[PDB]
């Protein structure tokens, strides 16, 4: 008769590994709320806050924005959606992200696991150049794309390694057709009781 705290699943994977694509399917079939941290950041810069032109520059360069900004945006969205569960997509991307989540949120949510989509960089590059023909995203060009790989490699893989220490990573290989990947995603969420 108390309201349950939201379940949260971090969704990680390289740029273009299919996080946003698979999250939309989970929203559709499970009724979770999909929060793409990168999306929220693109919105925050959209209508031009203080932090707006900082976010533009860092996104173009594949850099991780200060966590005070990102975690605030996530927390606001989450607080606006009482009684829902959340797919937190593309976060945490480094140790600062994770610590700031822990400090702001751990009292408020049950973060269940990291869903990690494993994909070859070569395949990710091709998807992103394809997405780049119509996305109008400032980071879907080869210069940005390789900077995004280095950030993922240097900062993000350590976070995924951290969660795997505690058995909190579910890996779904993503180098297949989108329905073959989703079949596995949908089976995973069902087996996890969602
Ligand atoms: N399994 C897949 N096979 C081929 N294309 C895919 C697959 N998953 C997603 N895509 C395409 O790859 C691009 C990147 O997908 P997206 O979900 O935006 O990635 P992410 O959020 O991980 O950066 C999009 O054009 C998307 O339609
Ligand atoms: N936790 C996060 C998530 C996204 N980002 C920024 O948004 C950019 C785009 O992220 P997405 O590909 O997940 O939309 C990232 O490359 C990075 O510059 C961030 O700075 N912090
Ligand atoms: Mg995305």
């Amino acid at each position: 008769m108390e309201k349950s705290k939201p379940n949260v699943v971090f969704v990680l994977g390289g740029p273009g590994s299919g996080k946003g694509t698979q999250c939309a399917n989970i929203v559709r079939d499970f009724g979770w709320v999909h929060l793409s941290a990168g999306d929220l950041l693109r919105q925050e810069q959209q209508s031009g806050s203080k932090d707006g032109e900082m976010i533009a520059t860092m996104i173009k360069n594949g850099e991780i924005v200060p966590s005070i900004v990102t975690v605030k945006l996530l927390k606001n969205a989450i607080d606006a959606n009482q009684g829902k569960n959340f797919l937190v997509d593309g976060f945490p991307r480094n140790e600062e992200n994770n610590n700031s989540w822990e400090e702001n949120m751990k009292d408020f949510v049950d973060t269940k696991f990291v869903l990690f989509f494993d994909c070859p960089e070569e395949v990710m590059t091709q998807r992103l150049l394809k997405r780049g023909e119509s996305s109008g995203r400032s980071d879907d060009n080869i210069e940005s794309i390789k900077k995004r790989f280095n950030t993922f490699n240097v900062q993000t893989k350590l976070v995924i390694d951290h969660y795997n220490k505690f058995d909190k990573v579910k890996i779904i290989p993503a180098n297949r057709d989108v329905n073959e990947v989703y079949n596995d995603v949908e089976n995973l969420f069902k087996s996890m009781g969602f």
